[PDB]
C-alpha cells in the first residue's frame, strides 16, 4: 500500500457553510489502505446523480454553493475529494500521485457506489480527468456540466491545451509559481489570490486540509503533470476527445468564468465545438478560474436548461 497521511478531523471542526456530512470508501481497488471521503446529499434514490469533481489546489468545499440547488431538484449529489485534498487520504509522496492514479480512482468510486443517470460536473483538473471517464462506461452517463476545464492531449493535436501554460506570464505560468516554489505553502493565501472574493473564513477552508507541506504532495503534483504530461495522459486524453466529439449524445451545458488568466474563452470556445450538441456558454463575467464561487448561478441556470431539452 501507498505511503498516506490523514488530516486530523479537528482541522474541519471549523468550516464555513459546509454542512456536509462525510462518507468515506476504505480500501478501494488499486487503492488498499487509502480511505477516500465524499459527499452524498439529496435523495439516495434519486434517478439522477451530479458528481461534481474538484481540481487543484480545492476539494469538495468548491462545490458548496451549487450542491443545495442539485439536491432541492429531487437529485442525489457525489462530490469526492482526491487522494491528496479534502478529508481523503493524503500520499506524501509526489512520485505516487498521476494522471491515471486520480483516473482510477473515480472509476473505482463509480463501480463501488454504482453510480448511473450521472450528470457530470467539472472545472480544471476534475475536467481533466472527468471528461476522461464517459468513455469507460457510457451508458452510466446522461449529462455534462462544463466549467472551465480542458483535456490534457498534446500540443501538435489541441495547441489551445497547451499555450496557456506559458503564456501569459501571470495565468499558469503564476499558478504553478505559487504552488511550487514555496517552502512554506500557504493555501489561504493562495486562493485569496486566485479567487479575489473569497471572505477570510472561505480561504481558511482550503487551507484546512494542509496541516503542514508533509500533506502538500498532491497539491504540488497536480501543477507538474498540466506542464509534463505522460503518455498514457496524452493518449486517453486523445481518445476522449474522439469520444466527445463522435460518441456524445447527452445534454451539455457549459459556463465560463471570463476572468480565468488559465482556463477562459481561450481554452472553453474550442472546447464548446469538440462536445457535440454543446451550446454557447453561459458567460460568468466577474467570475475567474473557480467559477463555482459563482456557483448558485451555474447550477440553476444548469438545471433550467435541462429542462427545456428534457
Ligand atoms: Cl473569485
Ligand atoms: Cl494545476
Amino acid at each position: 500500500m501507498v505511503n498516506a497521511i490523514r488530516t486530523p478531523d479537528q482541522r474541519f471542526s471549523n468550516l464555513d457553510q459546509y454542512p456536509f456530512s462525510p462518507n468515506y470508501l476504505d480500501d478501494l481497488p488499486g487503492y488498499p489502505g487509502l480511505r477516500a471521503h465524499y459527499l452524498d446529499e439529496g435523495n439516495s434514490d434519486a434517478e439522477d446523480v451530479f458528481l461534481c469533481l474538484h481540481g487543484e489546489p480545492t476539494w469538495s468545499y468548491l462545490y458548496r454553493k451549487m450542491i443545495p440547488v442539485f439536491a432541492e431538484s429531487g437529485a442525489r449529489v457525489i462530490a469526492p475529494d482526491f487522494f491528496g485534498f479534502g478529508k481523503s487520504d493524503k500520499p506524501v509522496d509526489e512520485e505516487d500521485y498521476t494522471f491515471e492514479f486520480h483516473r482510477n480512482f473515480l472509476l473505482a468510486l463509480i463501480e463501488r457506489l454504482d453510480l448511473r443517470n450521472i450528470t457530470l460536473v467539472v472545472q480544471d483538473w476534475g475536467g481533466f480527468l472527468g471528461l476522461t471517464l464517459p468513455m469507460a462506461d457510457p451508458s452510466r452517463f446522461k449529462r455534462l456540466i462544463i466549467m472551465n476545464a480542458c483535456l490534457m492531449t498534446d500540443p501538435v493535436t489541441q495547441p489551445a491545451f497547451s499555450a496557456f501554460v506559458t503564456q501569459p506570464a501571470d495565468g499558469f505560468t503564476a499558478w504553478k509559481y505559487d504552488l511550487v516554489t514555496p517552502s512554506d505553502l500557504r493555501l489561504d493565501q493562495f486562493m485569496k489570490r486566485w479567487a479575489p472574493t473569497l471572505t477570510e473564513a472561505e480561504a481558511s477552508a482550503y487551507a484546512a486540509p494542509f496541516p503542514d507541506t508533509s500533506y502538500q504532495a498532491g497539491v504540488r503534483k497536480f501543477p507538474k503533470m498540466v506542464a509534463q504530461r505522460d503518455q498514457a495522459c496524452i493518449d486517453i486524453s486523445t481518445e476522449a476527445i474522439s469520444f466527445w466529439q463522435n460518441d456524445w449524445n447527452g445534454q451539455t451545458f457549459m459556463a465560463i468564468g471570463m476572468k480565468d488568466k488559465l482556463l477562459g474563452p481561450d481554452v472553453m470556445y474550442p472546447m464548446k465545438a469538440l462536445i457535440n450538441g454543446c451550446p454557447e456558454p453561459l458567460e460568468i463575467a466577474d467570475a475567474g478560474h473557480f467559477v463555482q464561487e459563482f456557483g448558485e448561478q451555474v447550477a440553476r441556470e444548469a438545471l433550467k436548461h435541462f429542462a427545456e431539452t428534457e
